[PDB]
């Protein structure tokens, strides 16, 4: 039953929604990476801002303060690798949408000209076969 | 509410039914135009077949048949016409289509960038405020 234009418009339509669902898992995840690496950079500053005892007594403070910064300071680097890989897939992913979203536009162009020629083929064979034998 | 494009396109797509209907419309007159015209061709054809008594006795039929066909004859030119007025106005409401769908396309393409922006914008200015202070 399908035709031409039909059955290219139909997967173009597909590719087309594919896109923007994938589009939206992209977008999610980048928005979660970057909230993420967010609470990972509030926890480091009010772990800061409270790094306000004693001398060889605290010194115990000094070390886990170090320990801790340079793990803290490890998870955010990777973290901030990870938001840089979404945001590339994002943007990819966004560029492929709207592509695909140009093809179909394109489809249905064709299919609009195809609703013209049938409309005026349909015109002019009912009414050839009474217009001559007037 | 509205914005530059939406309430622009949302017209286009205003004009784009309104021009469907009026096709509608235009094509539904010229398929009634030719089938009126049909019934007087065909109600001619049968008179015609059917004429065939005697001399002037029968001239009072001879008298019939020249008034009657001149009379249908005359229905039948003006159908014709008619045909022809209701074929223009066809052509003319899908030229009309035609070219508002096309204006509706390109606003539909402009909306589509508006999305990419929009998502772009998004991802910048959502990161923008934790990739710095990192
Ligand atoms: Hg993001
Ligand atoms: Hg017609």
């Amino acid at each position: 039953q399908h035709g031409a234009l039909e059955t290219l418009k139909d997967l173009a339509e597909k590719e087309v929604d594919d896109a923007a669902r994938l589009l939206g898992e992209m977008r999610r995840g980048c928005q979660q990476a970057e909230e993420q690496l967010k609470m990972l950079i509030d926890y480091q500053n009010e772990y800061r801002s409270n790094l306000n005892m004693g001398n060889g007594i605290a010194s115990n403070r000094w070390i886990n303060y170090q320990q801790f910064i340079q793990t803290l300071e490890k998870a955010i680097e990777q973290h901030r690798l990870q938001l840089t890989q979404w945001t590339q897939k994002v943007d990819l992913a966004l560029k492929s949408w709207r592509e695909k979203k140009q093809r179909l536009q394109a489809w249905q162009t064709l299919q609009d000209r195809q609703t013209a020629a049938a409309l005026l083929a349909e015109n002019r064979m009912d009414q050839k076969k009474m217009d001559e034998f007037a």
